[PDB]
């Protein structure tokens, strides 16, 4: 029971690396944008995209804090 | 001990949490001094901020794996 859970948290932990990864490149993107110059409509999009991102970060933390009270809980 | 492994991991979920908090709350203010017009500066500089606390998460992970690896031993 314990390696299992080790296994979806390991997941866990990946896709936040990664999420993490994602975010900076968006940030990269609208730093540049901003920079250059462009249109409202051009932010909007990454602003959204970058949103979303976020909102799946935060869903992250409640799964692995899930996790590790059922490691805690054994 | 696995019980003081699990005290670090909970602390690290813990800091996660809030800098994903600090994160959201960063963002609605980007969302402000774009809808709302702002200087150059102001953007740039909230972006730094913004910046920073992304680069902690993805730290977290990396150290909430290095826990995991020691509570699988």
């Amino acid at each position: 029971t314990r390696t299992e859970i080790i296994r979806e948290l390991e997941r866990s932990l990946r896709e936040q690396e990664e999420l993490a990864k994602r975010l900076k490149e968006l940030l990269r993107e609208l730093e540049r944008l901003q920079r250059e110059g462009s249109s409202d409509e051009d932010v909007r999009e990454l602003l959204r995209e970058i949103k979303e991102l976020v909102e799946e970060i935060e869903k992250l933390a409640r799964e692995q804090k899930y996790l590790v009270e059922e490691l805690k809980r054994q």
